[PDB]
């Protein structure tokens, strides 16, 4: 294979004697010149291990890195500041001084101009990290709320423009925070100009997707694929005007692009930069363990997969080191893990804890979580965990089945309890979430709603706030970088319309995707009000978080409390936090607590707590008591 040295050379030819010596000599060349010597090899090894000796595999390396340093050259030195600091610092992820929201521009502000008015609440909250949803243009109507990409450069214009975006972006940088954005790099619209001109036979979008004369591949690719919505389409197909099939994972108007061709790699990266350059801090790697596609197999998770991704991983690292990865991988655990890494996604969304909080709302015991905080909680040096409660999406209960088979409990059943539970089928359930692709063929079921709306909030429920605030303690305790549904800090319940949008009607999750509700956010300094407990509960937590170091890290160690409804676990060795999933008092005994110090400040409640006696926690009580 081509070697660094080589290429560079190269790209260097398309200066004139007098520019290519001024070129060299400059400080982005420098840089530029040492991360290439540095993360090329990377590169190379992973574009060969999943392109091997196809012939496009030269040419298309030596274009993208031709743009990798065009891109790199014109990248503003703001950001190449943080460039070098990133580069340094790998572990800013980590920091206990992280902590994200996530809204969408259009419900939650309006639109661009009237989201950069909402940062001084941003930092009045306390985030330092901000996740805006799907921003670029898509199909009217529907496109799956956003992430039916219809161009990747040309924003919204009910949101705004691509100047108002940059404007937001350095915005939200003066206030200290960063931002986040998605990299839907799975599939686009089919409205997008590369899916119209590769079905109409432009030669030269000629295999950017997988399209089939008939349904003889399709069905022996859905032998072995999951159904993400079977409410739209079974299998992984949809069928064109013309009669051909074209794969379709998720909706049929969201058509998966195909990575068997370089030439979409390349197309990929050149997007990467553009929004890299925008200033953008960390990228959500939508739907990476779709990208890799194998007949006979579930086109998940493949090797291919995972090594571009970290393919990608490098381009950043030679053009835009700042530029961090956040994998979007909701599969089963042994699976998830295995995306982050420093040299692939740095930070990943958490889905085992997030289902496993609720999960223990439910069951009132804590045997599953402490199982995941056990075993499935650290990770390797570099990375760290991305903790939240509810997104967007639905809630999936993606605990393992052999996990869950350890503690004696069958994974199938236990999940036809939590479905029926927080959907309030299940006598005595306080949750009033709505169903989400129910699969008749799988038994499946996700659920939707808001995190007020599943706790009981709607009904008033007296433990409904503790229940909020107990959750999101542990997701802002654990270790990672906290992730706030934004909406959920005021108890913002489910939207009562969305069943009656005929572009909605058909997708739950626009039950927990409600806008701004300027009543509840104008009751957040009122403790009297379900707003504000839950404001100052979460505010409160966040500020403890930020300014003890005790929370540092994503390293944890989980602390037997001999109590099957408390769980329990140590931060630094220095911070022991408790957590009741029980309506009723729970105690940790005398005898437990023997090797704790007699006395221990609780930083949830400021009380001096004694250790040498039976602690009794209040209904849903956390507790973060410093040991150390
Ligand atoms: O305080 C609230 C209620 O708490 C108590 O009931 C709890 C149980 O203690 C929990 O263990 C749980 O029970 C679930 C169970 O987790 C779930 O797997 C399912 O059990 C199935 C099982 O999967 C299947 O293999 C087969 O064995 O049938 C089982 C049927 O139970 O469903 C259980 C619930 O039925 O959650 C409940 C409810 O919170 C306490 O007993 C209640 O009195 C109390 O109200
Ligand atoms: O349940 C209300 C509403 O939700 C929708 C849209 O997602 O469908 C969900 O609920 C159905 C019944 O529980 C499930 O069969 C379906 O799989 C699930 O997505 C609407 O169709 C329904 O009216």
């Amino acid at each position: 294979s081509p070697n660094s040295q080589y290429l560079k050379t190269r790209i260097l030819d398309i200066y004139t004697p007098e520019q290519r010596a001024g070129i060299e000599k400059s400080e982005d060349w420098r840089q530029f010149s040492r991360r290439m010597d540095t993360h090329f090899p990377k590169l190379m090894n992973e574009l060969d291990s999943v392109y091997g000796n196809n012939e496009a595999l030269l040419p298309m390396l030596e274009m993208l890195l031709a743009q990798a340093w065009q891109s790199y050259s014109q990248r503003n030195s703001s950001l190449k500041d943080i460039d070098i600091a990133r580069e340094n610092n790998p572990d800013w992820i980590l920091s206990n001084k992280q902590v994200g929201g996530v809204c969408y521009v259009d419900l939650f502000a309006g639109d661009l101009k009237g989201l950069k008015d909402k940062i001084p609440y941003f930092q009045e909250l306390g985030l330092t990290y901000l996740h805006l949803m799907p921003l670029f243009k898509c199909p009217e109507g529907k496109s799956d709320g956003g992430y039916a990409v219809s161009s990747y450069r040309d924003v919204n214009p009910a949101l705004g423009t691509i100047g108002d975006l940059r404007e937001v972006i350095a915005a939200l940088h003066e206030a200290g925070i960063s931002a986040v954005v998605d990299f839907i790099f799975n599939h686009t619209s089919n409205e997008h100009e590369w899916a119209q001109r590769c079905a109409a036979g432009d030669p030269l979008f000629d295999n950017f997707y997988y399209i089939f004369p008939d349904r003889r591949m399709p069905d022996q690719y859905d032998r072995t694929l999951r159904e993400i919505f079977p409410d739209q389409h079974p299998g992984g197909f949809s069928q064109l005007e013309d009669g051909r099939w074209v794969w379709t994972t998720f909706n049929s108007f969201q058509w998966d692009l195909n990575y068997s061709n370089p030439w979409v790699f390349r197309a990929m990266a050149g997007e990467m930069l553009f929004l890299a350059n925008l200033g953008v801090d960390i990228l959500r790697m939508d739907a990476v363990a779709f990208i890799w596609k194998q007949m006979g197999t579930s086109c998940e998770n493949l090797p291919q997969a995972h090594a571009l991704i970290r393919a990608f991983n490098a381009v950043m690292r030679i053009a835009a080191p700042a530029v961090f990865f956040k994998s979007e991988a909701i599969v089963h655990p042994d699976q998830v893990v295995q995306y982050i890494g420093q040299d692939e996604c740095q930070i990943g969304y958490n889905p085992l804890q997030m289902a496993l909080l609720w999960n223990t709302l439910a069951t009132r015991e804590v045997n599953l979580l402490h199982q995941a905080l056990t075993y499935r909680h650290n990770l390797p040096e570099h990375t760290a965990w991305v903790n939240y409660v509810r997104s967007h999406d639905d809630i999936g209960w993606t605990f393992a089945d052999e996990d869950a088979a350890y503690l004696g409990i069958s994974g199938y059943d236990h999940r036809q309890f939590l479905n029926r539970f927080f959907v309030n089928r299940f006598d005595g359930s306080f949750a009033r979430g709505v169903p989400f692709q129910y699969n008749p063929s799988t038994g499946d079921c996700r659920v939707s709603g808001t995190a007020a709306a599943l706790v009981g909030l709607a009904q008033d429920d007296p433990h409904a706030v503790d229940r909020i605030k107990l959750l999101y303690s542990i997701a802002l305790s654990t270790g990672g970088l906290p992730l706030i549904y934004l909406g959920d800090e005021v108890g913002t319940l489910n939207d009562d319309d969305w069943s009656q949008d005929s572009n909605k009607s058909d997708d739950s999750r626009w039950a927990h995707r409600p806008r701004y509700n300027e009543a509840l956010y104008a009751q957040r300094n009122d403790p009297s009000t379900a707003a504000g407990q839950i404001y100052q509960d979460l505010r409160h937590m966040i500020a403890v978080r930020q300014s003890n170091p005790r929370f540092d890290g994503g390293r944890l160690v989980t602390f037997n409390t001999n109590n099957k409804h408390i769980i329990g676990y140590i931060r630094n060795n220095a911070l022991l936090a408790f957590g009741n999933f029980s309506e009723y008092p729970q105690t940790v005994t005398a005898h437990t607590l023997q090797a704790m110090p007699f006395k221990a400040h609780d930083l949830i409640g400021g009380k001096t707590v004694s250790l040498n006696q039976d602690l009794t926690l209040q209904p849903y009580q956390v507790m973060w008591l410093e040991i150390a």
